[PDB]
């Protein structure tokens, strides 16, 4: 089905990658060596679905840094969306604005969908692990409970 499965280890051209953030900040994937990374998809800001999404992450947020985790979201809107949607919000964690759908299209999570060309993200959630490869990966991602459901695998994994 799609080109970024449990098992592989991001390369080095997306490990380096400049990642423009919230805040007019950047990084790289590579600045997460040695910690797990949630890494999540979601279509677009100021929905329903992403504001629940952000805001159910958002709450857990502290327990994902207790054991050495944090979350970042992507979509392909811009910084000043993403600085206008985390202030409406309350969000403290990071979003990236992958303008140049970049990390999307290597993760894979482009997709063709109904209505009724729409072509953009299926909401998607990647566990990444201190060596940079993929542990757990959710495609066609359903809201509700979801981040969860990924807090609650990362400490499955932790045993």
């Amino acid at each position: 089905g799609s080109h970024m499965n449990i098992g592989d280890t991001l390369n080095h051209s997306l490990l380096n990658h400049p990642l423009m953030l919230s805040g007019s900040t950047c990084k790289t994937l590579s600045d997460y060596t040695n910690q797990w990374l949630v890494l999540y998809f979601y279509p677009k800001d100021n929905t329903p679905g992403s504001s629940t999404e952000g805001l159910e992450f958002n709450l857990l947020l502290p327990q994902f840094e207790q054991i050495n985790a944090t979350v970042l979201g992507v979509s392909r809107d811009s910084v000043k969306s993403h600085d206008s949607f985390c202030a409406k919000q309350g969000f403290t964690f990071p979003l990236v604005s992958d303008s140049d759908a970049i990390l999307c299209k290597a993760f894979d999570v482009i997709k063709e969908k109904t209505m009724y060309q729409v072509i953009g993200i299926e909401r998607s959630t990647f566990l990444i692990g201190p060596t940079h490869r993929i542990v757990e990966a959710w495609r066609q991602v359903k809201v509700p409970g979801h981040a969860e459901e990924v807090l609650n695998k990362l400490k499955a994994h932790a045993e």
